[PDB]
């Protein structure tokens, strides 16, 4: 398709030509055309074999979780909120223009809930989502019991050597290791049936109520409402809470008046955000804002008015790399036994990581690509009565030890922190570290923080965090875990990874793999599992230089950590990802081998490159355990790219000619108000980041058959940007030129940006030239000027006598391209703009010529050029030459 589609708002999509003009009548209310009510908006859209596929979701959607009976999750039929999300396939029915017409429609239903899932969901509790305005101090939580307060109790410290063997903690040198963090304060946790508040606390160490629903509505809510009142078209203090209602509206939180709808409705709304199409499937996943606990796998072959069922992430096993890497995640999901009446959590019911913050989803060839962060999910003790971990989340640093052999496989499979706590704070001679030094009796036993005694008489249930952090523990290991600051003291000095905090996840899912996820989703009775083995994990912290004044040699923790983050987030500890796209590399490969492809995704302070073997559509790898999985490469941002507000991400396109990704950011996406209820005024403008591959690419030649280096990428603030204008769209015409449509007032203006040695700058003269289009689809040809089409000077008729061409014939001259090229002088409008003449016998004696001329997009245009089958009628000149012979 030689046209470009452009979402002009929540409902309408319009086709643009490469001249930044709308195709007449192509502007389409797709919501209306999908026969859906006006509460529906477009969430994502895609081209697949020339048809348009659109994901719609409703602002009216309301969802219930009744934790008793069956079919536990369902839409609120009463009022009207049975407004499920739909995927729709449109085709173009005209040959002249764009008339879209609906072909298939798919309702995305609410998940089945096996009896066995529902016991976890009874007591599942979820953190309020991270916003733009959430502070490191907001996220901090009160430090929980030490490893020996839980096991031994209130007797003494100096039993720890004699007493640890009976609690299966042999040789563990960490009685003073945290078992996580208190839920009596901090960010709010809520069950699927309750609601999150609009207030976040500035110091969650002191001002949350945490999971104490009761306490909130009884005590703390009127206090926070006193401190942080909603603007009205009072203004108050903000000593203790931010009011983030508007920043919540911003990331897709839904409301009745000033109250957010229940968690289950926010999970559903946020879970229908991204789509991707194959010949056989539509897959639908969630946004990078909320954790998503399920995805949909629609079979294109599905019947009308059917009910496409989502698959639980809890039912979907990934390869985390090595096997120990997966066990780290599951061991911290909750307490496991076959002694515990009603101690029901994801780990005890034999489920796996239940929640991802999805970066996005795409299809290449016939494969779904995805990436994301593991959303923190752990045990919390929910008992009453006098249980010592009561009201406490059970979490700990799983960060490698210092003495761990350097070499990737050896680092991520180090046994340090596998079964319970060991990390905290240590000093050897006068060298300090948060990480355990070691890793003669036997082994160094880690064990889950539940006193063997009270084992049947404890209540460990599941929680899900709003970020990629397991432990909010207001201690030093927390900051080094999240920021990437645990290093060993050896020859090379190597960064020691977490296998629980800040874990990035990516993969390629095959059609058979999809067919199981659907099979899991329709299973009646018991949970059916699904293996995605084309997948990997990676420790991916936020860059430390997004913070200040951190101490190493009072040691800095989350509650005191100064953020200087420039990427539109107040916090400097939680990582974020957005806009995963794939593309096929257009740079041919040694034949005998299939097109190379990859994907990129932005993360805090860097681009990441996903690498694949197109042979067997797998992840790239190398024989060597030592070196780090070559499926992943991270390239840090420079100051210019770090300045971009990631929370304003709008769109990402690939272009197979350039082999370049364009990330568009639109500042109109900022919330109306700050957490201090101050109006936001830097909401004008936009920014484009350009990504391109680097490194030696697979199968360029005999030597590159294999690789022990990961192909990387590079993000560049391209130079296309504005703080003044309202974006409408960015047409990436070619490697050399981009077109921005925008308003300054209320009428659209076209700017052309030109690529100068890899930096794009506005060409005021090309812009005014392309804009001069007389209300037509394409820019005017102008006889005495060098406008968008350049300037064409025809030879005088007397060039024929001059060059003895009178002796040649129309029919001869027409099959001599290089002779009629000498019938004009072209002055181009941009470097290496080309132009040919096209002849046409008019008589026995005469021909005429009309030029074929390159535009910004690389393509030639002439008198018969069409876009979407609609004649452009560009108005190039013509010329008759006469006095040729008839031999
Ligand atoms: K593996
Ligand atoms: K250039």
């Amino acid at each position: 398709a030689n046209t470009f589609l452009v979402k002009e708002d929540s409902k309408n999509v319009t086709a643009y030509t490469p001249f930044a003009t709308p195709i007449t009548d192509s502007k389409s209310d797709l919501v209306s055309l999908a026969q859906l009510d006006s509460s529906y908006q477009i969430a994502d859209q895609t081209i697949h074999n020339t048809n348009l596929f659109v994901l719609f979701k409703s602002r009216d959607v309301k969802v219930k979780y009744e934790s008793s009976g069956s079919n536990n999750i369902s839409f609120d039929s009463t009022s009207q909120g049975e407004k499920p999300s739909y995927v729709v396939e449109f085709t173009n029915s005209t040959n002249i223009g764009i008339k879209w017409t609906m072909v298939k429609k798919y309702q995305l239903d609410v998940p089945n809930v096996s009896s066995d899932m529902n016991q976890v969901l009874k007591n599942l509790i979820l953190e309020q989502p991270l916003t733009k305005y959430t502070l490191n101090s907001s996220l901090a939580k009160e430090k929980g019991k030490t490893q020996r307060e839980v096991h031994l109790g209130s007797g003494q410290a100096n039993q720890w050597t004699s007493q640890r063997n009976q609690h299966d903690l042999n040789n563990n040198p960490s009685p003073n290791a945290s078992t996580g963090f208190k839920l009596t304060t901090g960010n709010a946790y809520r069950k699927l049936s309750e609601s999150w508040p609009i207030y976040e606390p500035i110091d969650g160490t002191k001002q949350g109520k945490g999971k104490d629903s009761s306490g909130w509505s009884s005590t703390e809510e009127n206090e926070a409402k006193n401190d942080a009142p909603s603007v009205s078209g009072s203004s108050g203090t903000f000593n203790k809470y931010l009011n983030t209602k508007q920043a919540l509206e911003s990331i897709g939180i839904l409301f009745d008046d000033q109250t957010p709808r229940n968690v289950i409705t926010q999970l559903y709304y946020a879970s229908t955000s991204k789509l991707a199409v194959t010949n056989n499937h539509i897959v639908v996943m969630g946004n990078s804002f909320l954790p998503s606990m399920w995805y949909w796998v629609v079979e294109r072959s599905a019947q009308e008015n059917a009910s496409n069922k989502p698959t639980w992430f809890a039912n979907t096993n990934l390869d985390w790399g090595e096997d120990k890497q997966k066990q780290f995640v599951e061991n911290q999901l909750g307490y496991k036994e076959t002694t515990s009446t009603n101690s029901h959590n994801f780990h005890s019911k034999s489920f796996t990581q239940p929640a991802y913050l999805i970066s996005g989803i795409d299809s290449v060839n016939d494969q779904i690509i995805f990436s994301g962060f593991k959303a923190g999910s752990v045990g919390y003790d929910s008992s009453s009565s006098s249980s010592s971990t009561k009201d406490q989340a059970l979490a700990w640093s799983t960060t490698t030890s210092l003495d761990s052999k350097t070499g990737y496989k050896d680092l991520v499979t180090n046994d340090t922190g596998l079964n319970g706590p060991i990390n905290g704070s240590f000093s050897i001679q006068d060298t300090f570290s948060f990480v355990v030094p070691y890793s003669t009796t036997g082994p160094i036993k880690t064990a889950y923080p539940v006193k063997k005694d009270q084992k049947s008489t404890v209540k460990i249930n599941s929680l899900i965090n709003a970020t990629p952090l397991n432990s909010y523990g207001d201690e030093g290991i927390g900051v080094f875990d999240a920021l990437g600051l645990n290093y060993n003291f050896k020859s090379n000095q190597e960064r020691l990874p977490s296998r629980t905090d800040q874990i990035f996840v990516y993969g390629i899912v095959s059609p058979n793999e999809l067919r199981s996820a659907k099979s899991s989703a329709d299973s009646t009775g018991s949970d059916t599992k699904v293996n995605w083995s084309n997948t990997q994990s990676r420790y991916l912290p936020v860059p430390y230089n997004y913070s200040e004044g951190i101490i190493d040699a009072s040691v800095t923790t989350f509650s005191g950590l100064k953020s200087i983050a420039p990427d539109g987030f107040a916090n400097s500890i939680a990582n974020f990802s957005v806009g995963l796209k794939a593309g096929i590399d257009p740079n041919p490969v040694m034949s005998g081998k299939k097109a190379n492809y990859g994907a990129v995704v932005l993360t805090r302070g860097g681009v990441v490159r996903l690498n694949f073997n197109p042979g067997n559509d797998s992840l790239l790898s190398t024989t060597d355990n030592n070196i780090a999985p070559i499926s992943f490469s991270f390239t840090p941002f420079t100051a210019a790219e770090s300045a971009v507000d990631l929370t304003t991400f709008k769109e990402v396109t690939y272009n197979q000619e350039s082999g370049l990704w364009s990330y568009i950011f639109d500042s109109s996406l900022k919330p109306s108000h700050d957490g201090k209820q101050t109006p936001v005024t830097d909401n004008m403008g936009f920014s484009v980041i350009t990504v391109s591959r680097t490194g030696i690419e697979l199968n360029q030649d005999q030597a590159t058959t294999t690789l022990d280096v990961a192909p990387s990428a590079l993000a560049v603030q391209s130079g296309i940007q504005s703080t003044t204008q309202t974006l409408t769209g960015v047409l990436p015409l070619s490697e050399e030129f981009s077109a921005v449509i925008a308003k300054d007032s209320d009428q659209n203006k076209i700017d052309i940006y030109k690529n100068n040695n890899g930096l794009f700058e506005i060409d005021t003269q090309l812009s005014n030239s392309v804009a001069t289009n007389n209300g037509g689809l394409a820019p005017s040809y102008t006889e005495n000027r060098v406008d968008a089409w350049g300037k064409v000077e025809f030879a005088d008729n007397s060039v024929l006598q001059a060059r003895n061409l009178v002796d040649k014939t129309v029919d001869e001259i027409i099959n001599t391209p290089e002779i009629l090229n000498s019938f004009f002088r072209f002055t181009p409008a941009f470097e290496d703009q080309k132009a040919t003449l096209v002849a046409t016998k008019q008589s026995d004696t005469s021909l005429s010529v009309s030029p074929r001329i390159q535009f910004l997009d690389g393509n030639f245009y002439d008198l018969n050029s069409t876009i979407a089958g609609v004649p452009l009628n560009i108005g190039f000149p013509s010329r008759v030459f006469a006095g040729f012979a008839a031999l």
